[PDB]
């Protein structure tokens, strides 16, 4: 926690929809980088309980705000590839390091 003051990594902003499934998988802010993203969407499931007894390596929930996202009632965990896809494309705004001044309207 005490680096010095610059070592964030670029943090992406998810859609309104999987951004709520972070606000209640344990995220705050709005913004996020795809391991927290990818970490509280994690949790997200597990929590809510849309895995499946039978394979625990299987997410099937019809009801569910993730699955409106996604846009699927049923996806395995085992391709990565496959969600990698489908959750970077739940990004609304991109967020990259670069120089960004604040307006405190203090001069």
């Amino acid at each position: 926690n005490h680096i010095s003051t610059s070592d964030q990594e670029k943090l992406v902003q998810p859609t309104p929809l999987l951004l709520s499934l972070l606000k209640s998988a344990g995220a705050q802010k709005e913004t996020f980088t795809m391991k927290e993203v990818l970490y509280h969407l994690g949790q997200y499931i597990m929590a809510k309980q849309l895995y499946d007894e039978k394979q625990q390596h299987i997410v099937h929930c019809s009801n569910d705000p993730l699955g409106e996202l996604f846009g699927v009632q049923e996806f395995s965990v085992k391709e990565h590839r496959r969600i990698y896809a489908m959750i970077s494309r739940n990004l609304v705004s991109a967020n990259v390091k670069e120089s960004s001044e604040d307006i405190f309207g203090n001069v």
